[PDB]
C-alpha cells in the first residue's frame, strides 16, 4: 500500500473459503518396516533399587525418545494407638491417594547411560518445580496422564476438604474434559477396616530426563546405540508416597496412619525399536541437542509464621557457562519433614509467596528489583507457567455470613519464577546461551508465608539447565558445552527464517 | 559453533520483544462478494426418511464446507403400570436428557450425491468412534457444539446420580468454561406429571461425512458444482435418542417411562455459497481430499459377567489398499441393546477395556503381541484420543468411609485403540499407506467386562479409513483410490518441509 | 500418484520417530542487554482520574508492548433502612465479588498519548464485548489472569447461586485447571458485620489499547519514542466496580445495600524496557500496524418483557473506510442501570438473543437475510467467538421432579455476532479492507429477551475496528487509515506463501 | 499343576507366544505319545489317562 | 545388652575415588563448588545426641 510514511510492498491473500488454485501434491508419509514393542522386566530389583539392562537389537535399529517403566506394588498401613479414636475406617473417601508423581518423588536418583557415557538426573527434589512449568491443559490429557499428575493447590490439606477442586477427590467431582483428581486413579482393596488396611495396583511413570521426553510433540529417536541401561536408586524412609489430610487426626493423636511398609515386585521398562527401510540409509555418526539439571538447595535455620515477612540470601556459587533458563522458589525445608510418620505424608508440597525477588547476574547487582512481583509473573507465564495468577501469590478470602462469626483466610501455593537467561537477565555481550565460562550468581529473594497453620523454616533453590550438544557413533557418546567461541557469536547472521516461537518448542 | 565433534552451521535470532528490523508487508484480503445462506425445505419428509434435492444457484459458486439439518420435533411419554409407584414426574432433575449426539445416532445411513457421484457413510455404528479421536477442548465448543455433544464417561447411569461430572446434568453444574453436559440443552417442555410428558424444541446437527466437515479449521469449498442432493433414512426403533437413569426405576427392575412416541415435523438443510469474484479466476477442473470410512463387524456367542476376563478372535478381512488408519474396539453387543424399551434407553455407549490385542498381517503374524495395554494408549493419543489414561482402561475405586461397608467400584469407558499404519504398524518396505495390493489382516484381542451389573455380550468392530484424490469438475465427479504406483513410490524424492506433525492436522 | 485424473506431483515425507537425518544447525539466540521494569507512580491521581507521565530513560531503548496499571483501592459499605432485617453479614460466601473486569469496566475514556499524537479508546462500553471474542481456555489462564477475568453467563445473578459455575462465588468450588469464579480475587477483610464492611487490596488491569497488547502472542516493541503518556478519566458514578447478587433482600424490593464509598490511594504503571545490543542497529524510522476501535449506538423508546420478540432499524451510520471487523449485539439500556445505586450494583452484563439479522450493506438492501440464527453463530466461532453455543442464544430450562409445581426456565447470556468484513460480508470488487472511501451502513436486527425476571429496554452497538499503519520516528507519530489504493488492489499479485490462519492470529 | 494352569504364557527374546492350557492339554494328551515314549519324558507327571 | 561401637570416618582420595572431569588434577586451580548429605543413625545407647 504504497500510501503511508515510507511506502511499503502489498501483496494480496485468499480467504479459506476459496483460494482454489495452487500446486497441491500429495505427500505419501513412510516410516520403516517392523516396528516393535520390547518389555524388559528389571532383573535385579530390591525394594532400594530397580536395574533394568536392555540392549538394542542391532544397530540400525532406532529406539524412540518416550520411556516409561511400570512397577506393580502393594502397601500396607496398620492404625497407631493411642490416638484416640478411633471409629470409622482407616482409609477415607476424600482424605487420601498417592502423591502425584509417586514413583519419582520416591526415587532419590534415577541413571542411564546412553552408550557408556553415564548421563543422570536426580529425581526427588527437581521434578515438583519442574512439573508446574511446561504442561499446558493438552498435554495434561495427553502422556502424562499415566501417573497420578492433579498438583498440590492447596496449601494445607486440611483446609481444602471437600471443595470441587481438592486433589484428593474421587472420580465424580472434577469435571468434563477437565485434570482428574488422584483419589480418581484406580487401585483395589483388598480390606479396609479400622486398625488395618491392605491395598494394591499397579504404578505407571515415565523415565523424565534428557534426551528423552515427556513432551507431547517428539522429535528423532537414538540410533545408533549398542549399550543402554537403566537405574533407580530409593530413598530409605519410602512412605513419601502416599498423601493424606489432616482433618482426621485431631490434637495429640496426633494422627491415625503410621506406621506403614511399602513392597515392589519387578518391574518393567517398555521401550520401541522401529528399523528404517533398507532403500533410505540412516548417516553413520549424527548428532542431537542434550541438556542437563544441575541443583544448589541453601537452608538457614530461622523460622517464620504464621504470616511474617522476611528476606534471605545464597552463598555465592559460580558457574562454568550461562544456562539456558534457570529456576527460582522457596520451598517448606526439606529436612523438618523426613522426621517422623506423620509429618512425611500430610506435608503438601507448595511454594511461599514470592513479594520481591532481587538477584545479581555475575559481579552485577540489582536485576529485576524494581519490578513488581506481579511483573515476574508477567514474563514468566509468557515462558509457559499455565497456572491462574491467583494460585501464585496465592492467598485467597472467603467470608462467611453469620453473625459473631469472623471470616476465613486461605494458604494457596505461592510460585516459582523461572527467567531464560538472554531473554530475562539480558547479558553484556558477546555471550550466549552457551558460551563458556565462569559467571558467578548469587540470589537475595523476601518470601513471605502464607500457610495458616504451620511455622516453616523455609530453603531456597535454584536449577539450571545447561546446553550443549551430544553426538552418538558407534560407538562413542561425545558430548560438549560451549560450542561456540566467544568471538565466532559476536558475528553470527541473525536470520529471519525462523520463529523465536520454534524454539519454545524445543524443550527443555 | 565448529567446536564439539563434527562443525555445526551458526545462525543467531532475535528475541521477540526486538524483533524489528525485517520488511514488513501489507497483506491485503481479497476474498469474493456474496457469501449468502440458503434454508432448503425437505419434500418427500415421512415418517421413515427426509430428502433433500438442493441445488447450487448457479455455477460458477464455491460450495462451502460445513453443512447442517435442523429439525424440529415431538416427544410425549407416558408411565407404564404395574411399577407404580410412581411418585413425583416422569422427567427428573437432573435424572435425563437427549442422548448425545442424538439425531446422528438414530440415522441408519446418512447418504449425500455429489454431483452424479454418490458418497455415503453409514453413521449409527461408526458414530461414537470417530468422535474422540480430533477434539481439543476448543474444538469441541465450537462447531461441535449445536447437538448436544457430552459422551457417557460411565459404565453404567445408575451410579452417577450425585456427581459433578455427570453426563446428563443440568446446565447449573457444569464448570466455568467447559463442556455442558446434555442436560443443558434447551427445549419447551408443555407438561410434566405422574403419568404423563410432552416435549418439543428444533434440535440442530452437522453432516458428518467426508466430504464436509465437523473439524473447526476449514479449506476449499468444492466447486463447480451443479447438482447436490441428501437422503437420511432412519431406523424403526427411535426410541433411542432419549436417555435415563437406573436408580429412579424399581425392583423387578422395570422402569417408569415405557412406551413412548416420536414425531417430526418438515426439517431443513442449510449451507453457503460464496461466488468468486470475476478478477481471479478458478480452475475448470480440481481435485479434493476424499476419506472413504467403511466398517466391518464380528459377533460372537459367549457371555462374561460382569467383570471376568476373555480372548476373541477377529473375523479376517481381504483388503485392496492400505487403509490409513484403523480403529478397532470391543463394544456391547447390539441386539440385546435393541430388544425392550426400558432397555433400550438405559444403557450407554461405552466399551469394554482393552487388556492388550495382538493384530497380524499377511504373513507378519503377531505384530504388537509384548506391548502393554497402557503402550497401547500411548501411541493411539499421538493420533489424537484425548482423554486422561485413567478413563481409558476404566475401572476406578472408591473407597467407602463407614463401618464396615465394602467399598465400591466404577466402570468407566473401555478405550479405542487406533493406530496409523505407517507410523505404527510397520509397513512392508516400498508400499506407502495408498498403494494398490492384496493384504488381508486380522485382529485377535483379550478384553475385560468392567461394568458391575449386567453380563456383557461383546461385539468387536473394525473401522478403516482409506485415502485418495476425488476430481470434482464440470461436469461429472470422479474418485479413484490407490493413485500411487509401487515403482513410484520406492523411489519418491524425501522433503523436509513441511514435517509430518504439520501434515496430520488436515485430517483424517 | 501419477495416475489419478489431472497427474498429482507427489513427494514423500518422514516419520516422527525417526527425522532422522536433515541438516541441524546450533543456534545462538542474542536478545540485547538490560531488561529492566521501571514503575510509575502517577502523580496527581485523585479520586476521579489517574495521570500518568511515563518518559524513555534514553534513546535506543525499545519499549516493551505489554503494559499494566496497578491501583491499591478501599472501599466501605453501610446497610441502609427499610429492608432490614437482615441478620448475617453484608458481604456473604458467594453472593458477591468484583465485578469483571473491575477497574477499566468504570472507566469513561482511557487515552493514551504516543510521543505526540493522542490515541485512545472508550473502555466501559467495548470491553464487555471485545472481551468474549478472542480468548481460548489457554490465554484466560495467562496473562488476563491477573484481573477478575470469569465473564457473567446467567442474565440474573438470581439463579446463579448455588452452583459450580456460578460467576462470584468462592476459590474452591471451581473444578481443577479452569477459570476461576471472582470470589477467586484475594482481598482483605478490615471488619465485617450486619451494618458495616470495608475491605482494602490491590488490582491491576492491563492496559487495553493498541498498539499495545494483551493476548498471548508478543511482538517487536515500540521504538524509538521520547514521550509517552496514559489519563484515564474514570466514570463519576464509581458504584460500578462491585456487583451484588439478587437472591438477598426483601420480597418488598429493597436492597441491603445502602450506600458505599470508594477510594484509590497511589496508582503506578508498569513499563518493560530493554536497550538493544550495541553492535545491532535498530533502523531510525519504523512502522507498526495499528486499529481505531470506534463504536455507536441507538436507543430505543418502548420495552418488551419478560420473552417476547421484536425488531429495530439502526440509523444510517457512516464509517469512513471499510473496517477490518464489526461487532454487533443488542444490550440492556443504559439510561436505566444507572439509576438507583441498588439497580446500578446488581445487575449483570450480557445480552438479549438475536433471532435474525438483517443488514443492509453498500447498496445492497438484505445481506445475510434468511441464516437462520443458528447458522450466524456458526461463522462467527470462526471468527473465535470461544463460548459455547448453548450459552449463545442463552435459554436453558431446567425441570424438578416434585410434585406438582412447574418447571423453571433461565435466562443465559445471549450472543454478540461478528462479521469480518471482506470474508463473511462480501465486499466490491477491486477494493479492500484497507481501502478508504465514504460507505454507509445500517444494521436492523430481531431480539427476545430470553431474562425472565424484569422488563428490558434495549440499546443496540455496532463496534468496528480499522486498520492503518502508524510509523513512529522520533520525534514523530505519523498516522495513516487507508494505505492501499482503489486501483492497487486490482492487480495486487495473489501470493502464499502467507497462510490465512496465521492472519487471525495478528489481531487487535 | 497342568489341569490347573489357566493359561501359561512364555515369551521369548522379546516375542511373546502362549498357550491355554485348561482343556487344551487332554486333547494333546491321548494323541501322539506311543508306549515307550510314554514311558519315558513324560514319566514324571502322575500321567495314566483316564478310561 | 548392646554395646555402640564408635561410628566411622570416611575419607575419598578425590581424584582417584571421586571421579573427575578431563584436563583437571589433584593441585589445579580452581573455584568449583561441593555440597555433601549423607545420613546418619546414632548408636550410643544412654544419651540423647544432638549431632
Amino acid at each position: 500500500m504504497s500510501n503511508s510514511a515510507i511506502p511499503l510492498n502489498v501483496v494480496a491473500v485468499q480467504e479459506p473459503r476459496l483460494e482454489l488454485n495452487n500446486e497441491r501434491t500429495w505427500v505419501v508419509v513412510k516410516g520403516g518396516q517392523q516396528v516393535t514393542y520390547y518389555p524388559f522386566p528389571s532383573t535385579s530389583f530390591s525394594s532400594n533399587q530397580f536395574n533394568f539392562i536392555c540392549n538394542p537389537p542391532s544397530a540400525q535399529t532406532v529406539l524412540d525418545r518416550l520411556v516409561f517403566i511400570q512397577v506393580p506394588y502393594d502397601i500396607t498401613f496398620t492404625a497407631n494407638p493411642s490416638h484416640a479414636g478411633i471409629t470409622e475406617n482407616l482409609l477415607q473417601p476424600g482424605r487420601d491417594a498417592f502423591r502425584a508423581f509417586p514413583i519419582s518423588s520416591i526415587t532419590n536418583t534415577l541413571n542411564a547411560t546412553i552408550n557408556g557415557f553415564p548421563v543422570n538426573i536426580e529425581l526427588a527434589q527437581i521434578i515438583h518445580a519442574l512439573s508446574r512449568y511446561h504442561t499446558p491443559l493438552k498435554v495434561k490429557n495427553g502422556w502424562m496422564s499415566m501417573q497420578p499428575s492433579f498438583e498440590d493447590n492447596y496449601q494445607s490439606y486440611r483446609d481444602a476438604d471437600g471443595a470441587n477442586n481438592n486433589p484428593l477427590g474421587v472420580f465424580t467431582s472434577a469435571a468434563g474434559l477437565s485434570e482428574l483428581p488422584r483419589g480418581s486413579y484406580t487401585m483395589n482393596v483388598v480390606t479396609n477396616t479400622t486398625t488395618t488396611a491392605r491395598i494394591t495396583g499397579v504404578l505407571y511413570e515415565q523415565v523424565f530426563l534428557p534426551p528423552f521426553l515427556w513432551d507431547g510433540e517428539q522429535a528423532g529417536g537414538l540410533a545408533n546405540l549398542t549399550s543402554l541401561t537403566f537405574n533407580w536408586v530409593l530413598n530409605n524412609n519410602l512412605a513419601r508416597i502416599w498423601s493424606h489430610s489432616d482433618i482426621t487426626n485431631d490434637v495429640s493423636g496426633n494422627s491415625t496412619i503410621g506406621s506403614m511398609n511399602i513392597s515392589f515386585q519387578q518391574p518393567s521398562m517398555y521401550l520401541g525399536f522401529v528399523t528404517p527401510r533398507l532403500n533410505i540409509p540412516i548417516p553413520p555418526r549424527i548428532t542431537y541437542p542434550y541438556f542437563k539439571l544441575s541443583r544448589y538447595t541453601t537452608q538457614f535455620q530461622n523460622t517464620l509464621a504464621p504470616n511474617a515477612s522476611s528476606t534471605f540470601k545464597s552463598n555465592v556459587v559460580q558457574l562454568d557457562s550461562i544456562p539456558r533458563k534457570l529456576y527460582l522458589f522457596v520451598k517448606q525445608s526439606d529436612n523438618v519433614i523426613y522426621q517422623n510418620l506423620n509429618n512425611q505424608i500430610t506435608t503438601p508440597d507448595v511454594f511461599l509467596q514470592i513479594n520481591n525477588l532481587n538477584l545479581t547476574w555475575n559481579n552485577q547487582q540489582g536485576i529485576l528489583s524494581g519490578a513488581s512481583s506481579q511483573n515476574l509473573y508477567d514474563f514468566s507465564v509468557q515462558n509457559g507457567y499455565n497456572k491462574t495468577w491467583s494460585e501464585f501469590n496465592g492467598v485467597t478470602q472467603q467470608f462467611n455470613g453469620v453473625s459473631g462469626q469472623p471470616t476465613k483466610v486461605i494458604g494457596l501455593e505461592g510460585g516459582i519464577v523461572c527467567l531464560e537467561l538472554g531473554k530475562d537477565v539480558g547479558l553484556r555481550d558477546d555471550e550466549a546461551e552457551g558460551v563458556i565460562g565462569n559467571f558467578n550468581l548469587q540470589v537475595q529473594m523476601t518470601v513471605t508465608n502464607t500457610n495458616q497453620y504451620v511455622t516453616v523454616t523455609p530453603d531456597m533453590y535454584i536449577v539450571a539447565v545447561y546446553d550443549g550438544t551430544l553426538v552418538i557413533s558407534n560407538t562413542s557418546a561425545m558430548a560438549s558445552i560451549g560450542v561456540a567461541s566467544k568471538e565466532e557469536v559476536l558475528n553470527a547472521r541473525i536470520t529471519h527464517g525462523v520463529s523465536y516461537n520454534e524454539l519454545q518448542r524445543i524443550y527443555g
